[PDB]
This record gives C-alpha cells, structure tokens and sequence, in this order.
C-alpha cells in the first residue's frame, strides 16, 4: 500500500470449536545480510573437519528462511494441556501464513559510531518451494523456529543444503542450486505476502496410553482351549525321556498363545543418571548404535520407537534413544546432566520393547541326547507379520513434520523424532535482502559489484493453522491422569518470564496422559 | 543428489542434544555425564528422522584376483536362503549399493 | 457500588492497552538463535478523543426557598480558582462533590 500504512494486524489467538481448534501466532522477525549477498561452497574443508564421518559438501546462500516446524510456536502451554487433556488425538489440517509490515533499514558507520535509517525504497524477496525443487532442510530439528513466547523477536536462520560428498570433494551427481532461479515477490515498505497450504491426509497422533499391555489381552478367569508342552522328561539316573502337555491358564498367562506381538527393535546401550552405576571408561561413541551409509557411520539417534526403560528403572536411558532438550540458558558443548531435559517413552512399554533389552530368544539348534537346547539374544528384531507397535510421542517443544524423502520404498513413513510425515509438507519459505549497490565507479568494469550498502530488514509473521480434534469417549470409571501444574509455592511460575524478563520452559511435555483399551 | 545421512542445514545447529562425555577426563572413580549440541561439527549424531533400508550382508569379491584368498569360497561363502530343506542362493537379493 | 464511589458494573469500559511495536538494531551476519536485545530506542506520540453520553435526572422539587448551590466567590485573589498560574500550572483548589439540590426522604 504506502509508507504510512500498515500492511497487516497482530493477530495471535487460539480458538477451541468442537472437533478443531485454530492456533494463531504472530512474531516480530529481523534478517540480516547473510555472506554478503555470496554463494559459498562449503565442506568438512573449509570448517576444519577431518572424521570421515562427519564429511561434508554443499552450499551456503544469503536466503533466509522461516520455520514454525516446532508445537510451541502454535500452542501456548494452556493450550497444549487441553489439548492433550481433552483429546485422544490431533492432527493438522491447513496452514495460512503472512508476511507484512516490512521495514528495510540501511546502517552507516562514520568512525565508532552506527547510525541506523530506513530505507523506503529498498525491497525484500520471498517466494515458497511450493513444488519441493530444493533440499528441504526443515525436516532436521535445527534451532531457528518462531519463539514460543510472543514477545520474543527472533532472527531469520540463514539457508543452506549439502549434496553429494567424498571427502571434502564434490562428484558429478553433485547438484548446485540457484535460488535467484526461482520466480519471488518484492516487497517494499507498503507490500505483503500470504499464501495458503492444506495438510495431505495424515493418521491422528496417538496422544494416549493405553491401559492394557499386549501380554495381558486374555480373560484372567478362563482357560484357553490350546495345549503346550509342560514337561520332556520323566521328573524324579537315565533314561528319562516323556512328552507332556497341559492347558495354557491363568495360573500361566506367559505360555497362552497370542495373535500379536511386540514391535520391533534395535538394541541401545543403557547409561544411568547415578554415574558411579556407569563404567569407568570412555563409551559415548564406541558403545553406542550406529547404521552404516557409503562407509559413513551416523548414530542410531533417536532410532525405532521403543521404550525408554522398564518399570521402576526411571535412573536408566537409552544411550541415544530419546529426544533430548536443553534447559533455558544451557550451553552448547559439554553441559552436564542437570542442564538437558530427558525426555522418556515409557507409555509405550504396553506395546513396544524395551531400548535396552533384547527383543527375545530365538533356538540356535536342534536339541537331541547329546546337544542341550540353545537360545540366543535377538539384539535387533526386523519387521514380523503380526506386529504392532505405538510411535514416538510429539512434545511441545519437540518437532511437529517431516517431509518423507523422495524413494521408490519406504516402510511406515512417521518421522523417528516424532511428529507427522508427508510426501508434501509445508513448503519452505525463503527470505532474502535486495542487495542495493554502493556508488558504482564512473568508468565501466565488468566485474560482478562487491560494494554494497549495509542493510538489514525487520517485521512481522504470522502463521494460522487448523488442528483436527479426535475426542475420548472412554467408559473408564476412575478419574485419568492428567497434566497439572504443582500449587506448591515457587521463586518463579512455570512456562513464565523471570524477573530478567526470560522465558522458559522448565519440563518437556508429552500428549499421552488419557488412557484407552489394546 | 543427496545422501540420507545428510539431509539437515550445514550452518544452523539443532536443538536435540547428546552425551559426548561419560567419564572425567584428565586414576579411579571418574565417572560423569555430559551433553553438547548436535550441529555441524559433528553431523555424525545429529537426530535423523529416516534410517537407510534393509541389508543380507554379502561377501566381497575382488576383480585383482591376488586380493581374493586362495580358497574356494564360492557356494561356501555364498548368502543363501533355504526352503523346505533346500537352499536357495541369495541372488541377486534385497536392493543394495554394490 | 465501589466504596471509593462511583458506579459499579460487571462488564465495565474495557481497559485500552497500547504498546510500540519493537524494532531491532542491525542484526549479527552470523545466525544466533537467542532473542534479540539491540532495539532502535523510539517513542510515541498522538492524540486520544473519548466521548461520554451522560443522561440527566432532573429535579422536580417544590421547594420553595433557595436551594444550596455551589458558586465561585467574587472576593478579589491573585489568581482565578481552576485556571492556569502565571507559570502556566492548572490546579484544582478544592474538591467539588455533587449533593447541593435537595429532596425529601
């Protein structure tokens, strides 16, 4: 419109209709100038890095991107504890995003000094990959995302993507990509930009746990009409050798034929928050799972959907198997324990195996007179016919979609660090400052200008999406477990700015506290 | 154009974190946890949300002859399958890279 | 009714609540995921129009002396009561309550 007009309201609000609530949330952003308007290859090389492992080869643009990929952009924590109070399930429907009230600033300094105005003529750029033609980056839980307090202003993460690698060279498959070859709006002072996107049809997430274990599906007071082999040889020398059968009961509820079976496993290795219960010895990367790609070894992180420990054994985690967060104000290298949130997975113990178990034991051999019966630990357990198994559980702070890669095959497509997989999710949405070149010489040069003015842009977002409710009609009769806050008395109340004005969120949050049948 | 292991932002860390120290560095009785952020540094334990598809291990068959072992391992190393007592060659198998 | 006085009321005028919107500083080249704390320093300014329409009791008295009524005094002083000083200060003298007229009980 013009320079005196706002180009959009502050709209951040929830609303709770029967079957759907609208999460509305508005931030205030601010884009730098990233690699001086460059694009710069970038490897292992040019970072130091020297682990094959860890090798790398891409590029790095001056596009900004925007990221609400998290559940605490959307959902206050109120919201979130109806929501995972009230509802055995939810899932998104459709996205509306807008850009507006975009102000472009230009920085001057003389000696010492900066001195900051606006620069109304200037534009920004945005355009969305709506047909999915770049690497998607917002797939991976990298940090970046709309704040989860609204009065937090935020900076826009700088955009990059790797491609094909040996060592720190490229090969021939190895792709470059342009973002400049893309079609973008300008937009000046007076312009916005919004576009709409609608959720494909994905499965409701399981925000319950069940109340009955796979095990335990039987009736505990009749006898099941099937037989096992209760003895082979002849009780109370040689010589001893008797076949026997007896009926599968409630007196032995291990032995009854069953028609479904736990999910599948990977094994981890099991670390305890009590240290003097670890060895002493160095076993981070050594002990711990990992699967293998072109010589490249990567961490089994988080891995399958499995339990995070047995009854009682709360101390105990799964090496690499579970979401970790880091506490407000916590450091990026070397924190200790304290400093990081574990999260855990125990409300799937009903239907998936544990971490840090063996899947089971499966016979070895043939058992005769001569060679005694052998089972062996099945450390990890493929897919079986009959399986059933809960995925991982979403959180507030915790990712909410994947974009399913691009492959011939895939088997249950529901990202491993929780959330929901599509073919086609939201599409990435690219921000970058116009360059606007400094005086330019008076006798022609060819070369590509490299002097340009400081500038950097600010202004809002706002993202509204439309959540699908799966409502409980439980019969249970006693009351449910429920999320609360604790009444006791506290310097500071949860999910609250400090007296230095910081936001935090002192716990991680899961959505399976109703309970249903197996 | 991508390799599954390498799918996340080089320049922009995660917010998942891992245990990168067990022990007490620089003796008995050092035994303490730690965590750091996963980010570009150390892409190797970076969370992932996919995992690369099924194997049937193979033996490895060199065309220098002299780095192949003087022995015949044809059928004997060979991957198979069996089937009411039969054994079948695992051939060519599941889709893996060569 | 509000014991400082007044008129008490359930849903009463709704409170007004204004705020700048904050401008970050240049921003570092290098992405850092904490909030920003470098702003532009601003303030504003405008004018704010409310408009009250009040309805009116009249009096219906037949009383037939004078009644009380609140009235300035003409006796001569340095400056006119609920006007400006010669600094230029508006002050307000006195408190002015609203029970002179009369009735019966």
């Amino acid at each position: 419109d013009g320079v005196g007009s706002s180009s959009g309201n502050w709209h951040c609000d929830s609303q709770w209709l029967g079957d759907r609530v609208i999460t509305t949330s508005t931030r205030t952003w601010a884009l730098p100038t990233y690699n001086n308007h460059l694009y710069k290859q970038i490897s292992n090389s040019t970072s130091g890095g020297s682990s094959n492992d860890n090798a790398y080869f891409g590029y790095s643009t001056p596009w900004g991107y925007f990221d609400f990929n998290r559940f605490h952009c959307h959902f206050s924590p109120r919201d979130w504890q109806r929501l995972i109070n009230n509802n055995w399930g939810f899932r998104p429907k459709r996205l509306n995003f807008k850009l507006f009230n975009i102000q472009v600033k230009e920085v001057t300094d003389n000696n010492g000094v900066k001195t900051i105005a606006n620069n109304l003529t200037s534009t920004v750029q945005v355009f969305t990959d709506s047909d999915y033609q770049l690497p998607y980056v917002l797939g991976s839980a990298h940090e970046g995302c709309l704040p989860p307090f609204p009065a937090d202003v935020f900076m826009i993460p700088q955009y990059g993507y790797l491609t094909l690698n040996d060592g720190s060279q490229a090969v021939g498959r190895s792709s470059f990509y342009c973002l400049e070859y893309f079609p973008s709006q300008m937009l000046r002072t007076g312009n916005n930009f919004q576009f709409s996107y609608e959720f494909e049809n994905v499965p409701f997430h399981s925000s319950y746990a069940h109340s009955q274990s796979l095990d335990r599906l039987m009736n505990p007071l009749i006898d099941q009409y099937l037989y096992y082999l209760s003895k082979t040889i002849n009780g109370s020398g040689q010589n001893q050798q008797t076949l026997k059968f007896s009926v599968a009961g409630p007196s032995n509820m291990a032995v009854q034929g069953r028609n479904y079976i736990p999910g599948p496993s990977y094994r981890q290795q099991r670390v305890s928050t009590t240290v003097t219960q670890n060895n002493n010895s160095e076993f981070a990367w050594p002990g711990a799972s990992s699967w293998a790609l072109n010589g490249r070894n990567s961490l089994m992180n988080p891995g399958p959907a499995m339990a995070s420990h047995k009854e009682g054994e709360d101390r105990f985690f799964p090496l690499s198997g579970s979401l970790i967060f880091g506490k407000q104000g916590t450091g990026r290298d070397n924190v200790d324990a304290d400093k990081v949130m574990i999260t855990n997975e125990e409300e799937i113990k009903t239907t998936n195996p544990v971490a840090t178990e063996s899947y089971g034991q499966v016979a070895t051999n043939h058992q005769s007179a001569q060679a005694q019966a052998q089972t062996g630990w099945v450390q990890n357990q493929g897919i079986l016919p009959g399986m059933v198994w809960q995925d991982r559980d979403v959180y507030l702070q915790g990712p909410i979609w994947a974009k399913i890669p691009h492959t011939d095959g895939n088997f249950h497509p529901s990202p491993l660090m929780g959330g929901f997989g599509m073919k086609h999710p939201p599409p990435q949405i690219l921000i970058k400052n116009t360059p606007v070149p400094a005086d330019p010489p008076t006798a022609f040069n060819k070369d590509k200008l490299n002097s340009f003015i400081t500038q950097y842009s600010t202004g809002q977002v706002s993202v509204e999406i439309e959540w699908e409710l799966q409502k409980e009609n439980s019969k249970r009769w006693n009351p449910e477990i429920q999320y609360t806050s604790n009444y006791y008395k506290s310097n500071n109340v949860e999910f609250a700015v400090n007296t230095e004005g910081v936001y935090s969120e002192p716990r991680p949050i899961g959505t399976r506290y109703l309970t249903r049948n197996l």
